[PDB]
C-alpha cells in the first residue's frame, strides 16, 4: 500500500490543523473575555464573561463542520489505501481534501465573501465522496454471486466432466 | 474476516446517510433562509437571514447524534470484525445498527412521536455495547497471567523434571 | 505490535465512557424537564418543558469536548500501536490520556474551579502531540530521497564498478 504514507501524512496533518483551531478557539475566548462556564468567568474577571461571542460561535462552527468532514476522511481515506489504488490518484484524492480543508478554515476563521468557504466545503467533498463509491463498489463485489464473478473475469462454467 | 466486506458496507453507507443529512440542512437553509454566517446571509438577501430556524436546528441536531454513535461505531465495528465473530452474527450486529440509525434519522427529521426516536437511539445502540464489551474482553484476556491462561486451556504446570 | 492490546483498552473505556456521558445527558433531560424537542416535550408533561437548561447544556459541552479529542486518539493512537514504540512508553501515552479525560470529564460534570479541567484538557493532549509528531516523522522519513535515507544508515554509494 504505496498510498498509505501519503494518507497518514494528509490526515495527520488535518488533525493538526483541528488542533489549531482548538487553541485558536481558546485564545478568542481569552481576549473577547467569553467563557462558557460561570467557573471559567470567575477566574478571568466575574460572572459577566460568562456569555457568547460572534467570534467564538464562529470558531465553534469551523471546529464542527471539521468533525463533519474530517472524521469521516480519516475512516474512508484509510479503506481505500488499502484498495490498491493509482498512487498518483490517491494522492490527488488526498491533496485536493488537505488543500480544501486548510481553505475552508481560512475562508470561515477570516470571513471571506460568500460563497467562498461553501465552495471549499463542496470541492472538499469530491473527493470523499470518490472515495466511498469505490469502497462500496468493492465491498459490493464481494457479495455477487461466484458464477457472475467468474464470468467478469472470462469464464463460464465448463459442461466438460 | 469474512465480517469485514460486511462492514466495510454497513458503515460506509452510514457515512453517506450522514453526507445526506448534511445536504438536507443545507437545503433548509436555503429555503427557510436561515445562515449561521453574516456574509452568506448577504449573498442571499440581506443580513436579516443571519439567524436561526427550528428545522435548521433539527438538522444540526440529528447531525451531531451522528457523530455521537456513528462515529464510535466505525471504530467499534472495525476491530470487532477483525476478532473472528460469528459471520452471521456479525451481520447482524451491522444490520441492527444502520437500520437502526435509518429508522434514527427518519424519526428525527420526520418528527414522528415520542419516544419513537428515543428507542431506535437505544436499540441501535444495542450491537454497539455489545461489540464493546466483546472487545474490552479480549484486550483484557491479553494480559492475564499465563498460569491463569494455561488453566483454561486445560494446561496445569507439571512438576515432572 | 504488543501496544495494541493496551490500546483497544484505554480506546474501549473511552467509548464507554463518552457512551455514559450520553446517558448522564438524557438523564438530566429527564429530571430537569428540558427536552430539545416539541415531540419529547409532549410525551414528558407538555410544551412548556421543550426548553434548554444550563445542565443539559453542560453535558453537551463535555460530551462535544470528547467528540474534538477522543475521536482522534483513536485514529493517532492505532496507527501510533503499529509504529513498534517502546511498550512502556506507549502504555505512558494511553494511560495519561485515559486518566486525563476521564479527570476532565469529572471536572466539566462536577463543576469544578477553574482552571481545574482547563489543566487536565492540556494534559491529555500531551501525549496525543506526541504520537502526532512521531507519526508525521515516519510519513516524512518515507519520502526522503534514497541517498539521504541510505547515508543516515551509513551506507555512501560505491564509486567502484
Ligand atoms: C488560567 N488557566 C486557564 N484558563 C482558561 C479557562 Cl479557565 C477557560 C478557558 C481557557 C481557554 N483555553 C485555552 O486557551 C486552551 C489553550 C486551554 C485551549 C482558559 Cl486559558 N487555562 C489554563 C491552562 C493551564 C495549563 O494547561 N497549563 C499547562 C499544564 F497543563 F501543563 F500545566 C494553566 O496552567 C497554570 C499552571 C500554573 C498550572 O501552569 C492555567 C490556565
Ligand atoms: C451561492 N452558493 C452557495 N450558497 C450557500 C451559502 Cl453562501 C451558505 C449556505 C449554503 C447551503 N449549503 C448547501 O446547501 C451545501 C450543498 C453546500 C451543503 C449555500 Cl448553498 N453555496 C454554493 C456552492 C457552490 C458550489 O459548491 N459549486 C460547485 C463547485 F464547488 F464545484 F464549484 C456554488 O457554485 C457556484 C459556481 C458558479 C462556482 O458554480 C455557489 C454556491
Ligand atoms: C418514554 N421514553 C423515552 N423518553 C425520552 C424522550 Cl421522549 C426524550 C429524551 C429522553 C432521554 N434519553 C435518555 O435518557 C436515553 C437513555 C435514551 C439516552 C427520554 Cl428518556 N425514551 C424511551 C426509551 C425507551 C427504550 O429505549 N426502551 C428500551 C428498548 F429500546 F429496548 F425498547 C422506552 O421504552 C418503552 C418501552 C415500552 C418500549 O419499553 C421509552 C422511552
Ligand atoms: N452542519 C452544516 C451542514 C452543511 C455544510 O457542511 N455546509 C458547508 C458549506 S455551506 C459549511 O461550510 N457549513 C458551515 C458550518 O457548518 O458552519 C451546516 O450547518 O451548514
Ligand atoms: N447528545 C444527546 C445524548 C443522549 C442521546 O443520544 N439521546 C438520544 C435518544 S433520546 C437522541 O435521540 N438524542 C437526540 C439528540 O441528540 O438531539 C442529547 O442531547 O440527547
Ligand atoms: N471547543 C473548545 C476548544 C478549546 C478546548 O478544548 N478547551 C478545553 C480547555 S479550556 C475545554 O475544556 N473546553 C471546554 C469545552 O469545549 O466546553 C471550546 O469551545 O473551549
Amino acid at each position: 500500500s504505496p498510498a498509505l504514507p501519503a494518507f497518514l501524512l494528509c490526515s495527520t496533518l488535518l488533525v493538526i490543523k483541528m488542533y489549531v483551531v482548538a487553541i485558536i478557539t481558546g485564545q478568542v475566548r481569552l481576549r473577547k473575555k467569553a467563557f462558557a462556564n460561570p467557573e471559567d468567568a470567575l477566574r478571568h474577571g466575574g460572572p459577566q464573561y460568562c456569555r457568547s461571542d460572534p467570534d467564538v460561535e464562529r470558531c465553534l462552527r469551523a471546529h464542527r463542520n471539521d468533525m463533519e468532514t474530517i472524521y469521516p476522511f480519516l475512516f474512508l481515506g484509510f479503506v481505500y489505501s488499502f484498495l490498491g489504488p493509482n498512487p498518483f490518484v490517491a494522492w490527488m484524492h488526498f491533496l485536493v481534501f488537505l488543500v480544501g480543508r486548510v481553505a475552508h478554515t481560512v475562508a470561515y476563521l477570516g470571513k471571506l465573501r460568500a460563497p467562498i468557504r461553501s465552495v471549499t466545503y463542496t470541492l472538499a467533498q469530491l473527493p470523499c465522496a470518490s472515495m466511498a463509491l469505490q469502497i462500496l463498489w468493492e465491498a459490493a463485489r464481494h457479495f455477487l454471486p461466484a458464477a457472475l464473478r467468474a464470468a467478469l473475469l472470462g469464464r463460464l462454467r465448463t459442461l466438460r466432466p
